[PDB]
């Protein structure tokens, strides 16, 4: 089984979610062939140099899973797009592109975070355009941490996918399977893409529950678990 | 694993749901310790004497599962409260009460259809009161089928659970686990009952997806599958 999670929004304020996640990595995840984290692992990220102890707890727990022979992958979300190569090294996680097309035991599956599909949010697409320009990233990161923190804190209902952008994405990739998070509305959806039945499996956020998508040679399941 | 499904709303108009259900009984269900169907197996029921061929296909598929050594149980829903002992015999399914308290591998779980929890629907509780009076049932059933059909067809958004009725029910049973359908909003909910954390796992309707709850010594999962 290949596992997909997303939208853990981990943070110091919510340590129950953290312990939930550690129990999942210590347990379920070990038996997996691979684990993909499709973004919003962290509620916020201001750079890999952040000393926040949570960052190292997590990277440590994930690394042990990779050290167990189970490869962990990451796609960025809107919350944690600044996660970088140093965090990758600490956690043993391989960073991936915003869209990937997997071959899962013969089945071709498109994964992303899901936020690029929410094209009816004009104004988020402004924000995203800008925070993805390298030189805006490099600028932000070369500030000193204490100012990054102040910029973050001073910055204080999720628009669902545009249906057409979903089709276009599954058609651009010629796939009948899509897995994403971001929208926080866990569900299996049916649609038409490439003139055939297609499915969009949506992961949920981790609050009271956790969730995952489990892909096998024969099946694709979306699973909710309580803690 | 003990499986719980509900809300298949099976009917001649939707044969894809039927084939989906047959594939589940032929496959997943065989490996189970037991299968509980928590109501709305059928979109409508006017009595066990109905010759509708779908009724016998289904009873046949279920019976093979029981004949495989996997006990199947049924709680009535609002749609199929007239399912009776003859259908039980044809299908090998044991009929159960509207609430049961199970011991699942040491864990005490309340199951019901879920409609009795929707107490803010004044007017459904009228309908239910009446159609559950024996002599109103016996009257209806002693009509001739052709008139039952006409009464049914002439009869042509689901109110969610009242939160307090949920607590009261879990408290009446002294349980920290509840499984039900009816509301068609699949989810895991956290709450307080008996002054402890409790969980309410809700099954979904079968349309594009199927769903089930899988209970093991260690875990309670809600699973969506596509067809
Ligand atoms: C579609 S939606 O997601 O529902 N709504 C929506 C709309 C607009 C923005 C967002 C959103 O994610 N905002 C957001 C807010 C804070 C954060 S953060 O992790 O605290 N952090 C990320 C890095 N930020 C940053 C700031 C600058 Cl100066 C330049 C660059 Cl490079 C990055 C500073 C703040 C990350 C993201 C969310
Ligand atoms: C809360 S809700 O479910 O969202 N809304 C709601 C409100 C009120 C009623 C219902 C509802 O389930 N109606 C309903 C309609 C039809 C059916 S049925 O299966 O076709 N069938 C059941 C048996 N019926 C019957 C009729 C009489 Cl004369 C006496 C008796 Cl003994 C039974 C005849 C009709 C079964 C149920 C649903
Ligand atoms: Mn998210
Ligand atoms: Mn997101
Ligand atoms: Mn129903
Ligand atoms: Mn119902």
């Amino acid at each position: 089984a290949t596992l997909f999670i997303a939208d853990l929004h981990l943070q110091t304020e919510e340590p129950e979610i953290t312990a939930g996640f550690l129990r999942f990595l210590q347990g379920e995840a070990r038996q997996a062939d691979a684990l993909y984290i499709l973004g919003d692992l962290f509620e916020a990220w201001i750079g890999d140099d952040d000393p926040n102890p949570l960052h190292q707890q997590i990277a440590s727990a994930i690394k042990a899973v990779v050290d167990a022979g189970v490869p962990c992958y990451f796609i960025h979300g809107n919350r944690d797009f600044l996660v970088g190569q140093r965090f990758a090294r600490q956690s043993g996680m391989i960073l991936l592109a915003e869209e990937e097309r997997l071959d899962l035991y013969g089945r071709e599956v498109l994964i992303m975070h899901g936020d690029t599909l929410c094209t009816d949010d004009q104004g988020y697409l402004a924000f995203r355009a800008k925070v993805h320009t390298p030189w805006i990233q490099r600028l932000f990161l070369a500030l000193p941490l204490f100012i990054r923190h102040r910029i973050a804190a001073r910055m204080r209902e999720i628009m669902d996918v545009n249906p057409q952008a979903v089709v276009d994405a599954m058609e651009r990739h010629h796939v009948q399977w899509l897995i994403h998070g971001h929208t926080h509305r866990p569900a299996v959806h049916e649609l038409q893409a490439n003139g055939q039945p297609a499915w969009r499996v949506v992961l949920g956020a981790w609050h009271s529950e956790g969730s995952m998508v489990k892909v096998t040679p024969d099946d694709v399941e979306l699973i909710h678990f309580p803690f």
